[PDB]
């Protein structure tokens, strides 16, 4: 076990813990004690027909989440549904390389967690710990979106409102290559060792790469051109890394990133159906908001719009925001309010 | 002094060396001996009037456009045009890091070199070796592009036509912090020494890596969903990085990559009128085509399309290519025939 305070309660918010005991994953590993962090918000009505899931993103967790897109002001009102957060397998605050304490599976050892995985796991947390057996909607970002797509493929009874933002329902080959380069990067960094690192300090390095990475292809070129960085009280680009990009990734633990990278690169709902996306995807009963955002690099609009378009029912709601893929941080005026008006329309249907 | 077959007349095609002298550089540094290798097709004719010059790109040479561009079946017509591509400072072939003889200067000591320094030098070139004063056309991409406007607006009377093809006369925000992670990836290799490798070979992982970054960025979404880079011959992705682009970085030279990266960041024909960009391009008297590639990732069609409509007399055509960026290569189907017509059109003016 390492010692990270920015995978906390402090940091990230308050949350729980809960085991749902033994995990065999897709890829043949084991998790004999997986247990998972959550937060909740609101109430769960007499029929537990109200609860709305929300799977986390790659190096997030539930704390962007309920610090701004929930509250009684928003779609995902805690006075009238229960709202709780997921956090993924690997990602820091559920069991992951860094926290466990199976040493068969420590750090290096720790197997490959596909998004399948995580959806089975939040299944048995979801109907364990609460007894919900269905959810009112799943709303999810990126890879919470790709999360959001297995939950309505995999279970698709289960659930009755989707809302994939800014994802997709399989990995494109150049996503995959993206992604590739986030994890070359760290690898890249000789305090690594192989991922048996004495601590994330050790690798910042590679972390701070990473980061220049997500600059390049997290926002947009209009993003940078326009200087949209300013209205974070910022006063140049050099700036936006230093005191805001930087510190973040370079918090982050490096075993967590290249455990949700692998499982963001794998991402495909076609698995179900024998690779015919098509037949994946038209298994989906809930009704269905496909939510890209206008100037995303890499889960761009015409990806989410062609898996729009093999979703029975489903709409295509376009954000728009200058600052591309991680507009999903709420760093643009218009941001939320496009959320939430999507979101109120969705929760109507 | 480095050995490096990658860097002849065997690999890249014939060329010649001269030297200009002495040349004081504009960030206060000296090339005392700065030669250029230059290559040739053509005549020119008595009066000089049929001249086309060509820059080179980054990681380029004259290479491509003799192999790609140029021919009797194409607008750089060698029965019709004096063609001379000259190769960029510091980009192997020329006076480079890795080659100069000059202690001083060698390797990490390599000064700073300004696309302004490149002109300058071969407009030297051009008057010193063939009493040329005045060109025909100026024709290049991306760097080559960047060279092409400093070209037409620091020696507005000297060109006729211009056809910068994906590239920007002053750099944005965005391009410089993708060329930054260019850099760094090759910095974060332990091998490079500072920039004192004693072989390229050392550097492999670095050059690697950088290579990625290319498939991630030089390209479109688009290009890799639709499996473009079949008709190149390749049957998977990973082949496209193993046995084309990779193959190809780590055959250069580190420092002649941070050398024109440099360059290339720093492009700015503003420099000349206080960082009026409009004042600049106003100057303008060649006839210009603006060119960018439709799904070039860093030199957007908007970026471009920006700055054309400063430049007086000019037109934009857009080359229309899914492989974006790398599309310069020439490896899709119909790029040769739109660089042919526009060229041709802008030829005939
Ligand atoms: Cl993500
Ligand atoms: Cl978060
Ligand atoms: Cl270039
Ligand atoms: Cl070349
Ligand atoms: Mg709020
Ligand atoms: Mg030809």
């Amino acid at each position: 076990m390492l010692d990270n305070s920015f995978y906390t309660a402090e940091v990230q918010g308050p949350y729980e813990t809960a085991s749902i005991g033994r995990l065999e994953l897709e890829e043949g590993g084991v998790i004999e004690d997986c247990w998972l962090a959550y937060a909740t918000a609101g109430t769960l009505n007499e029929d537990k027909s109200n609860a709305i899931l929300i799977p986390t993103w790659y190096s997030g967790t539930h704390q962007t989440w309920f610090q701004q897109y929930i509250g009684t002001d928003h779609a995902l009102d805690p006075s009238k549904y229960f709202i709780i957060s997921i956090n993924q397998i690997g990602n820091g605050l559920s069991v992951s390389p860094a926290n466990t304490a199976d040493d068969s599976i420590s750090m290096s050892k720790f197997p490959n967690v596909r998004i399948g995985d995580d959806v089975v796991a939040q299944d048995r947390l979801l109907r364990q710990e609460f007894g919900i057996t269905e959810l009112f909607a799943v709303v999810g970002g990126s890879m919470g979106a790709q999360q959001t797509y297995e939950w309505i493929v995999r279970f698709p009874d289960q659930v009755h409102r989707a809302a994939p933002i800014a994802g997709t329902a399989k990995n494109t080959p150049h996503d995959f290559i993206f992604t590739q380069t986030l994890n070359e990067t760290v690898e890249a960094d000789p305090g690594f060792n192989g991922g048996e690192y004495s601590s994330h300090e050790e690798v910042a390095d590679g972390l701070r790469r990473q980061s220049h990475l997500w600059a390049a292809m997290g926002f947009s070129t209009e993003f940078w051109k326009q200087e949209a960085w300013r209205r974070l009280g910022l006063e140049s680009k050099e700036s936006v890394l230093a005191d805001f990009l930087d510190p973040l990734f370079m918090s982050m633990d490096p075993n967590t990133l290249l455990n949700n990278a692998w499982k963001w690169q794998h991402g495909d709902v076609s698995r179900h159906t024998g690779g015919d996306l098509a037949a994946a995807l038209g298994r989906v009963k809930a009704k269905t908001f496909v939510m890209p955002i206008s100037e995303d690099m890499f889960f761009p609009v015409r990806d989410c719009a062609a898996e729009q378009a093999l979703i029975p029912g489903s709409e295509l709601r376009v954000i728009e925001d200058i600052a591309g893929h991680l507009g999903l941080f709420n760093v643009s005026e218009n941001y939320i309010p496009q959320i939430d008006k999507n979101l109120k329309e969705l929760f109507e249907s």
